[PDB]
């Protein structure tokens, strides 16, 4: 089975570029992380930053979690990040999405031993 922890890598973390290097970056993103297989995934974030440093975000700033949980931290400083949303048009098994550039502060959840990233919560 696919661990929470790989999870969490696969649909968020991409440290191969810098910022959201094209219009077409989530389309191909999207697609590639298997985030539209079952369906399209309306939406998702991209985190552009090492591993090591969405790691330590774990013991960072602790906030209360979307869902109530208090298992989340938001990170001290900017990151890069790319949000994907899926247009209108998109119809799966088409899906399409718009690419948006910005650096924001991130909230994720955090859980194991390692105390590691599981899920993303939201960008500030
Ligand atoms: N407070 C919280 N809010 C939301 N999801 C949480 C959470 N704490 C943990 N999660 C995890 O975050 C995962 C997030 O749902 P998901 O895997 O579809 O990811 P994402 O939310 O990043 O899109 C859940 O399966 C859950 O996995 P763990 O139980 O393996 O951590």
């Amino acid at each position: 089975k696919e661990t929470a922890a790989a999870k969490f890598e696969r649909q968020h973390m991409d440290s191969s570029t810098s910022a959201a290097s094209s219009s077409n970056y989530c389309n191909q993103m999207m697609k590639s992380r298997n985030l539209t297989k079952d369906r399209c995934k309306p939406v998702n974030t991209f985190v552009h930053e090492s591993l090591a440093d969405v790691q330590a975000v774990c013991s960072q700033k602790n906030v209360a979690c979307k869902n109530g949980q208090t298992n989340c931290y938001q990170s001290y400083s900017t990151m890069s990040i790319t949000d994907c949303r899926e247009t209108g048009s998109s119809k799966y098994p088409n899906c399409a999405y718009k690419t948006t550039q910005a650096n924001k502060h991130i909230i994720v959840a955090c859980e194991g031993n390692p105390y590691v990233p599981v899920h993303f919560d939201a960008s500030v």
